RNA sequence: GGCCAGGUAGCUCAGUCGGUAUGAGCGUCCGCCUGAAAAGCGGAAGGUCGGCGGUUCGAUCCCGCCCCUGG
């Protein structure tokens, strides 16, 4: 599951819907971080 | 300045010679619970790993200089 992406897409979707600066910082935690799709990748560059 | 062990989450500190810091305890948030709390149980948030550069697709971890504590 490394093939194109379709994350950055969700990612900078979210990112464009963020109405208060609030909702941008879970933003940031669903869609990178530690635990989001995107890293979880990175992750499995192992 | 010399030589050196360090600087890692809000506090006090472990831990790592390339893709996860599974970070710990406590601090913060949500749920069950309570009239409202706390504990308990369950579920989360939060670190540009000392700064500035160097190498690599990718550096807290390797190179150089420097900021401050034990020296
Ligand atoms: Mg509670």
């Amino acid at each position: 599951m490394l093939s194109p992406t379709t994350a950055v897409d969700a990612a900078q979707q979210a990112i464009a819907l963020a109405d208060t600066l609030d909702v941008l910082a879970r933003v940031k935690t669903e869609h990178l971080g530690d635990r989001s799709p995107l890293a979880l990748a990175r992750q499995a560059l192992a």
